[PDB]
């Protein structure tokens, strides 16, 4: 009795594994993954058996795999005693003789093909499943991977990787039925004795109900989990709290999220995010534009709520024009401590330009620790339609010439603002990277107040029910001379296949 | 063959467990810990045996413990068949008969006393050790806990707790000799295939050599580990990088540290920290004082390096007086965007006072998400003797009326600056708490550039060789009317017993 694992690479949605007697994709890293995962052995005197259909055996060019014994399933092909590394069986179950005898075989893998995969699961010979999810969909498939039976649960999901602008993950499913103790007990007892006094009780591990894809425990690599687990922690430890809006939240303090921009783009796949709305807001910041109408003309309404007439009169800004938001983001970027009159005035030449000095500092003095962009001005706070949420950002040039970004955010809406903030500063870093001639680095976001508005509860619990899909890719179609020259047409979003969009009302 | 555990509470240094036939301390939580840890049983039909010396049996008033069978070791006391919950044995080894027979006993605990503890370890009957470390030292002990044999390694260290201004921990030692696999292998293989491309390879788990107290793996509760593990991560993944100083560092990006100020004070015990130097710098900030000499007069030299004549002339500030540092920390706190002349001028009335508006906002509108203190001013940056390291801080009022603090730090010296910054903002939060009538909350520090200067390598590796001791306590001797009225004499540091101070030269 030894282990039998399925190794397969299928499309993310339709699970297509092949077209016209070959692979729909060419990914070098995945073949090397197949090579290393099937060559994995504890005993040096043993080999691993690889079961595959005849057509699959044809697809590899009918040649043996090194240090492995290929088992071909065919009712046609002769059983050949010539090649010692290749053997043919008449049916799948008889090829499972590798269990009962032949102790020279340590582990068994099913390399499959649809016909083999389907009745390998159907007859339940499969202990484990190695799935490589690929982001190619709109192409054509004549061959698919059978839907994984409910007996399996994922124990692992890797980070998103990029090869030839194609995103892919690595997942491990296991067949689960059944089910040091000293430390677990002692901590629990201390938690009983001490109340909220013990800090371990102030941050509680989320209950399985609100924990996204609970079956994956030690195996969460994917950085969308960085957001989804923060979502869960707020649903668990969140204190019910009133705020300036009539809509109360559930708030916790001192949280963070890490993101990899090297091999992927941190855009949430559990909800369809409006990327155009995000970009057009970012280039709005970069241009230094405080005019709220310029966003609305482009059909981005996110700032309409804080850009109304009724809201401005309520905060004492009633003198102001309808959508004029005051010295907000991008004003403080391009002009710092500039005296603000209206949105129509020409502010060129006034105030400190941080974004300019930022870019200038990045390429001229990369190892400088002082690259910083701050939106928080105590003097201009009263003039703003709303104080900076993402307050300050620091940028870092790695020795391999990647550009990494840290962002502190004083107040964070996990339903609306956060999905935007994650992607927005991810784009900005990529923009700052191209202008300074760098590759994208890592994105880290630090959140002071992490909250969920009570009207988003039904929606965010829905979003948590969705198992994440690999991050998309974002490439620029041209290299601009100045960072202000970026246009929406220049952005190519590759392999984004999210879950249906979730509607959530903004608290004004 | 069942489990035998030692349960003991000893002083942190001299390991004294008792004085004059009783305990040197009275701690309610610890007795409840003893109660719950010795009442822990899997089977409801079984009881736990507690072995203790005669004098210890005297100390509890010679009365049985509920739901437990007390085993008293004496050569004098009669063996009494009267009380079924108490039994007397002539020697320790014969009392270990609980193993060979009497299956009504599930687990065995040694409640001890010095005479029992010493030859319980000496004859090696002890599988596990439950140690409660107490911060009382300078008092008198007639009874001690024997030095733990090298056969034991700690698997757990709890957070520091406070009872009657006394700090204490909870540790678990186990006797260790000997010594899912699928996930561990798959991740390793992906790490082989992909290079630094895989983000998991960019952040590597520290090698055992540079990992502080390696035996404690899943059991690190203590928040000094938050600093010590960050120390290790930099020693592992740190990129060698040049900077403005002639001394190069090893730098990583995007790190954080959490701290509990409720039950303890986050002051490093692995190195003796100068707390007076820290405080006098903080009250220096609070007063808004930019004069570097005022620190030197109080014999705090930390700013002397950046406060010299040669350093100022080097950065183009040569016009300035010797120790005048410009619009640095506390200037920007008390006066924001104030035009800076010299350190001697009277700045009262000019600039925005953040610290004032901060305190005013905290008690008037606690649930406000806008409490923020920023030292980073793009306009005044060129005038400063050095730009802000701890850039911005946000403060949070919990529903139970505790005050929690978040701090973003753009550049962090782990050898010198960080031990100061951790304690300094811990004090400031406690000060802001008293003025606004709150209890201390949690402290979270976010670090952009976490580095170790190459001259601190020998020192910081030494510091890593020291197993942490419970955090001290910090109490104020009086309640001030204004936050500026704090004096050094007002501070009482309770139960601080660090390792010897480690000298490290500041890079100028
Ligand atoms: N993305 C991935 O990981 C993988 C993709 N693929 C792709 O999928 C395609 C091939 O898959 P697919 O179309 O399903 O063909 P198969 O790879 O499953 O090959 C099937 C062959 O196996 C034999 N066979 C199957 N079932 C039985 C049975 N019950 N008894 C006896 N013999 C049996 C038959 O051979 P015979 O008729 O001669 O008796 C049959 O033609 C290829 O394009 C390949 O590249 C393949 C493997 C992995
Ligand atoms: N901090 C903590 O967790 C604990 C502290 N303590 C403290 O320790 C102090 C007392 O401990 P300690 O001084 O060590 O005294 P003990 O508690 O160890 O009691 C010793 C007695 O046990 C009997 N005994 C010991 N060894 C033998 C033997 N080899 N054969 C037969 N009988 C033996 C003797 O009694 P006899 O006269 O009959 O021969 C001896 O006097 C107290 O202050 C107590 O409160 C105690 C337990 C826990
Ligand atoms: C057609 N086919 C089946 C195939 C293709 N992709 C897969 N991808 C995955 N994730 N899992 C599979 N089971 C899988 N199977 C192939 C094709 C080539 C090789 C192959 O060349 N393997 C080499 C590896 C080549 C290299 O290192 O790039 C080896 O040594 O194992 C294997 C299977
Ligand atoms: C003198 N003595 C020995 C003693 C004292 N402190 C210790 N502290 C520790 N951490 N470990 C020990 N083994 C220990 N032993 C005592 C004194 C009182 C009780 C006691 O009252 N136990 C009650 C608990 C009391 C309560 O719940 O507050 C119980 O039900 O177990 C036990 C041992
Ligand atoms: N209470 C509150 N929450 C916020 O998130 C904000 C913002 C930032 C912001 C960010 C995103 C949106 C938003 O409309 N998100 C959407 C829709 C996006 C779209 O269609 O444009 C969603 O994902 O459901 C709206 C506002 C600006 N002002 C805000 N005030
Ligand atoms: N490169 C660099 N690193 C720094 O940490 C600083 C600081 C802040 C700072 C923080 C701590 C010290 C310091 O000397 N600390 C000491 C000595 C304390 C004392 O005896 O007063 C220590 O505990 O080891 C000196 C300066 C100010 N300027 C700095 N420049
Ligand atoms: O990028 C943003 N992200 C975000 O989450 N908000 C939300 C956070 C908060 O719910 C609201 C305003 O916070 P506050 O009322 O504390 O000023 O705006 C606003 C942004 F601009
Ligand atoms: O509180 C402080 N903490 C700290 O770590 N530094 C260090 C960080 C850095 O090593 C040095 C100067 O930062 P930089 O040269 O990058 O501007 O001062 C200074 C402080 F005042």
């Amino acid at each position: 009795e030894k282990n039998v694992s399925i190794v397969v690479a299928a499309s993310v949605l339709s699970s297509g594994i092949g077209i016209n007697g070959q692979l729909p994709w060419s990914i070098s890293e995945d073949l090397k993954f197949f090579s290393k995962i099937t060559n994995n052995k504890c005993d040096s005197n043993k080999k691993n058996a690889l079961i595959m259909g005849r057509k699959t055996w044809d697809s590899i060019g009918r040649r043996p795999l090194k240090n492995r014994i290929i088992v071909v399933i065919s009712s046609s092909l002769p059983q050949d005693e010539a090649d010692p590394n290749v053997v043919v069986f008449r049916n799948l179950e008889d090829s499972i003789e590798n269990l009962m005898n032949d102790d020279s075989i340590e582990n068994i893998f099913v390399c499959g093909g649809e016909s083999i995969y389907r009745d390998a699961l159907k007859d339940n010979f499969v202990d484990r499943i190695y799935l490589t999810r690929v982001a190619l969909e709109d192409i054509e498939f004549d061959t698919y991977f059978p839907e994984i039976p409910e007996t399996f649960l994922p124990v692992y999901m890797s980070q998103t990787f990029c090869t030839k602008n194609i995103s892919y993950d690595f997942m491990i499913f296991e067949k689960q039925e059944k089910k040091l103790k000293s430390i677990d007990d002692t901590v629990d007892l201390l938690g009983e004795i001490f109340g909220i006094r013990k800090m371990g009780n102030r941050h509680k591990f989320p209950k399985e109900e609100i924990y996204n894809t609970p079956s994956i425990r030690f195996g969460r690599e994917h950085y969308e989990f960085q957001y989804l687990d923060l979502l869960s922690r707020v649903l668990e430890n969140g204190a019910y709290r009133e705020n300036r809006t009539g809509i109360s939240t559930y708030s916790i303090f001192g949280q963070m999220m890490r993101f990899d921009m090297r091999e992927s783009f941190p855009l949430l796949t559990t909800k369809k995010v409006a990327i155009r709305s995000i970009f057009e807001e970012l280039i709005w910041f970069i241009k230094g534009d405080t005019n709220g109408n310029h966003l609305i003309e482009k059909k981005v309404y996110i700032w309409s709520g804080n850009g109304s007439k009724e809201y401005l009169e309520r905060i004492g800004l009633g003198h102001r024009e309808e959508n004029d938001l005051g010295p907000i983001y991008g004003f403080q970027w391009r002009h710092y401590n500039g005296e603000y009159k209206t949105m129509h005035d020409d502010y060129t030449g006034v105030g400190v330009d941080q974004l300019a000095k930022l870019i200038e500092t990045l390429k001229n003095n990369p190892k400088d620790r002082r690259h910083i962009l701050t939106a928080w001005n105590p003097s201009a706070l009263s003039q703003m339609a709303l104080p900076p949420c993402h307050v300050l950002s620091q940028y870092y040039v790695t020795n391999d010439n990647c550009l990494s970004c840290n962002l502190y955010q004083r107040s964070c809406d996990l339903g609306l603002g956060s999905p935007f903030n994650i992607a927005s500063y991810a784009i900005l870093t990529m923009m700052l990277a191209q202008v300074c001639g760098y590759e994208p680095g890592e994105l880290a976001i630090f959140i002071g107040d992490a909250h969920i508005y009570e009207n988003h509860l039904t929606q965010l619990k829905e979003q948590l029910s969705r198992t994440p899909r690999p991050f998309p890719q974002l490439k620029f179609k041209r290299k601009v001379e100045n960072i202000e020259d970026f246009k929406w047409e220049d952005i190519e979003l590759i392999g984004y296949y999210p879950y249906p969009t979730i509607k959530m009302d903004m608290a004004v």
